[PDB]
């Protein structure tokens, strides 16, 4: 199917993203887990772009690399790999006419985590990164 999907994560604090941007990994709630996974296998490309909540910037957006193995068998569980594309804060004025068609037309902005972009919307969300250097 959707050969790119696109989806919006939350982070609780920015240390988080910088543990991320350094080291390429992630983990999410499981409600999410399902998700990210049908979309890792069925796109060729799933987009993950990212928001410390109430920070009034997205920190940037990575590609997603693997899976999320949870084994039958805490302890890094769930944690899976990231591979950032662009680590630039965008602040949410750049976006605010970028409207969410999946989510009642609200502003990509405002998302919960594991929030599905429509593709369209999401590719114009990728592309105010080159406004940035």
């Amino acid at each position: 199917n959707m050969p790119v999907r696109y989806f919006i994560m939350k982070s609780s604090n920015l240390r988080n993203l910088e543990i991320s941007q350094q080291k390429g990994i992630w983990s999410t709630t499981p409600s999410n887990e399902r998700k990210l996974n049908r979309a890792f296998w069925e796109s060729s490309i799933v987009y993950l772009v990212f928001s410390v909540q109430g920070s009034g910037h997205f920190q940037g957006f990575s590609r997603m690399s693997s899976e999320i193995g949870r084994e039958k068998s805490a302890g890094l569980g769930g944690v899976f790999k990231v591979e950032w594309i662009r680590k630039e804060s965008l602040p949410f004025q750049f976006a605010h006419h970028l409207l969410n068609p999946w989510n009642d037309n609200k502003k990509v902005q405002i998302s919960r985590d594991g929030q599905e972009l429509e593709p369209l919307v999401g590719e114009q969300l990728l592309q105010l990164w080159e406004r940035l250097p």
